[PDB]
């Protein structure tokens, strides 16, 4: 398959190879804060990243992914809306060409400068590939980025991007602590949705944190120097790698907080 974010292969085209693009639980969505209902039955989220073991960073021609060892319960997400244990496999971001767009989820139609996705799979399904055959196979923790002060825990990521400029390039990225990417509060919204890139599979319990992290203009500027293209192809800056909000259909967004 041959998909991207431009006019000729972007989100409006995806449904041809991936008909689920027009499905009943697609992501992202707009989070209308006045329709999301506080659910007192939701447990606190448990983010257990102490033993996280990062492996590599990769430019896949769409975004960059930091990949983890998911063989054992090293870095897991539990609680909140989730039954059982979900293992961290990778994180990546979506961002804009300018600060007024870049997020996938929106909050009362507000677009943030970027959005971080920490992707986890349900350990009752044994591996990630099996998990994406299940409606509760994945849990993605989404975190908005706004431009302000630098996020120190992001800097190691920023510092390596020069080495993975183009599609297919990777670099060692062991000993990275994803706890440094989290805001103070774990207040969240949650709803059932999908992967936001092809193959757009409808497997995801979304957990979107209310509090954005702040990153510096210099940090996001370095994201925007990456390339979608491979080396030796015309340069196309990796910006605006976000899918717009999709129809909510018959879904409810729940809030963990009043
Ligand atoms: C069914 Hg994913
Ligand atoms: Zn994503």
């Amino acid at each position: 398959h041959h998909w991207g974010y431009g006019k000729h292969n972007g989100p409006e085209h995806w449904h041809k190879d991936f008909p689920i693009a027009k499905g009943e639980r697609q992501s992202p969505v707009d989070i209308d804060t006045h329709t999301a209902k506080y659910d007192p039955s939701l447990k606190p989220l448990s983010v257990s990243y102490d033993q996280a073991t990062s492996l590599r960073i990769l430019n896949n021609g769409h975004a960059f992914n930091v990949e983890f060892d998911d063989s054992q319960d090293k870095a897991v997400l539990k609680g909140g809306p989730l039954d059982g244990t979900y293992r961290l496999i990778q994180f990546h971001f979506h961002w804009g060409s300018l600060d007024g767009q870049g997020s996938e989820h929106t909050v009362d139609k507000k677009k943030y400068a970027a959005e971080l996705h920490l992707v986890h799979w349900n350990t009752k399904y044994g591996d990630f590939g099996k998990a994406v055959q299940q409606p509760d196979g994945l849990a993605v923790l989404g975190i908005f980025l706004k431009v302000g002060s630098a996020k120190p825990g992001l800097q190691k990521v920023v510092d390596v991007l020069d080495s993975i400029k183009t599609k297919g390039k990777s670099a060692d990225f062991t000993n990275f602590d994803p706890r440094g990417l989290l805001p103070e509060s774990l207040d969240y919204w949650t709803y059932p949705g999908s992967l936001t890139t092809p193959p757009l599979l409808e497997c995801v319990t979304w957990i979107v944190l209310k509090e954005p992290i702040s990153v510096s203009s210099e940090q996001v500027l370095k994201f925007r120097k990456l390339n979608f293209n491979g080396e030796g192809e015309p340069e196309e800056l990796m910006v605006d790698n976000w899918r717009p909000a999709q129809p909510l259909k018959n879904r409810q967004i729940k809030a963990s907080f009043k």
